[PDB]
């Protein structure tokens, strides 16, 4: 009934990936946040399959009071 | 009945990727916020598939009182 | 019934690629929020999906009182 | 009966790509909000499908009070 | 009924990943915070399912009173 | 017979400060040639004295054959 | 018979002071030629003197053939 | 007969400072030459003193041939 | 007959100095050559004192056949 | 008949200093070359002082044929 194919091919000579950066000087707050998943690579994939009638996904920062 | 199908096929001699940066001096309050998945790559593929009548997804910064 | 195909191919010889930069200084309140997901690379796919009646999707910054 | 093809093919020598950049001195408030994905690449692709009687989506920077 | 492959094919020379970095200097409060996995590798894949009626996702910063 | 003062005398709260720079791309020949010194800063003096009948001071960028 | 005084006083409370840069991307020839001192400070002072009747200065980039 | 006096006198809270910098890639050539000190400093001072009839200064790049 | 005086003085709270830095990649040939010394600190002095008729100072980056 | 005084007096709460670094990957010459002193300090001073009717100085990166 429900059929689904991902193909990823890849070839590469030289690759430098640099992911995710928090640098911070004399800061009082800060907040780096992800919902999902952080995939870094020279080949990178991120699937995500939810099934269900009340799925609920929710991301914030931060709360005050 | 439901088919799909992805195909991502790639090639590179020299690839320099630098990613998410988030950087701050003396701030007070800084957010990064990211409500699906944070994917850097020489080859990069993010697929995210939801199936349900009452699909909620949220994502704010920040909530004050 | 449904069906869906998706076909990237790339060749490049060199890439520089500077994803999502957030900088500040001596500031008080920053924010950077992305509600889908965030994809940079030399080849960059995002595919997002979804099935259902009363799908909601809400993205803001901040909210105060 | 819904059928659907995307297809992408490219070829370069050099790229150089900067996707996005926020940057602030001595604000007080500066938001970067994104309702959808955010794709910066050599070759970026980003699809997003709905199927739902009530979609709703919704992006504002801020509200207060 | 349900079908689903992914494949991930890759061949590279040399790479160089540099995953997620956290620096801060004389901070008060500084968060880094990831809902889903982390993965970093020349190639990396991240896959996540989610299957029954009422799943909730939630990923935040942090919470004051 | 000869006499010389020089006073300097400075306050400030906050200065930020960039001297000398060059930059190039893809070019073939640069040059930059200062005769005398190079000062940079908050506060910056150069002073330079020559006592003789046959003194010469010469600055040229390039000579060719 | 020949008196000289120089005299200097500062007072900052922040100072951030970039002094010489030099940068070149796949450039042929580039060249930076001081022929004094590089002096570069928050409060920066550079003095020289020369005495004598046949004093000779020269700076030049670079001579070819 | 001869008198010199030189005073310097400074007071800072906070202070950063980038000397010289010379970065370059992919370049074949690049010279970055001083014929006088280099001095780099919250305070900095340089002093340089010729006594002589044929007192000789020279500072070039590079000669070719 | 010949008298000199130097006088620093200095006070600070914090500073941070970086000062000669030659950073290259990929790159043929690249030179730094300083004819003096070279002197960084929270506080920098650099003295030099030469006597004598014929004196030579002679800095040059480089020489081919 | 000739007398020279140098006086340097210094306070510092926090000092952090780095002095020469030269950085290189893949390249083929590079070269760094002080002809005075290399001194980094809290406080730094450098004196030279020649005496003599025929002084040489000569600093020159490299020479070739």
């Amino acid at each position: 009934t429900k059929e689904g194919v991902l193909y990823v091919g890849s070839k590469t000579k030289e690759g430098v990936v640099h992911g995710v950066a928090t640098v911070a000087e004399k800061t009082k707050e800060q907040v780096t946040n992800v919902g999902g998943a952080v995939v870094t690579g020279v080949t990178a994939v991120a699937q995500k399959t939810v099934e269900g009638a009340g799925s609920i996904a929710a991301a914030t920062g931060f709360v005050k009071k």
